[PDB]
């Protein structure tokens, strides 16, 4: 049985949950979260993938095929939504019912059932992670994390730990990351990238064999260059 939250445990939520759903939408929503990993989603008549040519694990290139650690890390030029991995990361807020930035894009692509699922829990604390189905994303699951506002390294680190912990607890083998806290939350990019990479490296060293790919999705060229520069 899945661990769906890393931490310890509304009229808007009420409105969302009372909104009409079709039988076909109900059928997708009814899929036990743990079954979604392996289900043939095309067997559900209400499902589709909303990303036409998703980028799969075998299409990514590791930073370095020969390093023990960097063979499990890839950089990707583009939105995290393109990635067909076990899980993608959303940079949410504590309410965790959508927003702008990557949170907006993920909800657009995933479709309205993602926000419906989010309304079943009481948001998400800073540094923690909530696990939901990915609905219309090529990715299976979303790991919604809430990064700090401003440079609070231990919370940003916590975010990365919480994400990687839930993937480990539930047997997710590949994760697509976005640059959490670095857009509207204004965490400085190079310091944020250091943490993202430092934490993923530490996790990979301790839990080698649990994960096959940590892909860092760089929606902006300067994120991609910062990541590139950080990994030699
Ligand atoms: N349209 C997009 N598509 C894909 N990736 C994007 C997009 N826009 C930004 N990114 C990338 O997404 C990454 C994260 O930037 P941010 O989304 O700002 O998140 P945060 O943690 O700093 O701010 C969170 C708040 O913003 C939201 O309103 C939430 O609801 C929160 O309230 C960067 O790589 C961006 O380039």
């Amino acid at each position: 049985e899945f661990v769906t939250y890393s931490g310890e445990e509304s009229p808007t939520r009420t409105r969302i949950l009372s909104a009409a759903l079709s039988p076909a939408e109900r059928a997708i929503f009814d899929v036990p979260i743990e079954k979604w990993l392996s289900i043939d989603r095309s067997s559900l008549s209400g499902w589709k993938c909303a990303v036409p040519r998703p980028v799969t694990i075998e299409q990514l290139r590791p930073v370095d095929p020969s390093d023990a650690i960097l063979r499990h890390i890839a950089l990707y030029r583009g939105p995290v939504t393109d990635l067909q991995l076990d899980a993608i990361v959303n940079a949410a807020n504590t309410r965790c019912l959508g927003g702008g930035g990557v949170d907006g894009a993920i909800h657009r692509v995933a479709g309205p059932l993602l926000l419906r699922e989010c309304a079943t829990f009481n948001g998400c604390q800073t540094g923690e992670c909530r696990l939901t189905k990915g609905y219309q994303l090529p990715a299976r699951y979303v790991l919604h994390t809430v990064g700090p506002v401003g440079e609070r390294p231990d919370m940003l680190r916590k975010c990365y730990r919480s994400i990687l912990s839930l993937a480990l607890k539930n047997g997710l083998r590949s994760i697509g990351f976005c640059c959490v806290s670095t857009g509207v939350y204004g965490y400085p990019l190079l310091p944020a990238t250091r943490i993202a990479l430092g934490e993923t490296r530490k996790f990979l060293e301790e839990h080698g064999g649990a994960l096959d790919m940590c892909c860092f999705a760089c929606f902006q060229e300067d994120e991609y260059k910062t990541y590139e520069k950080c990994v030699g």
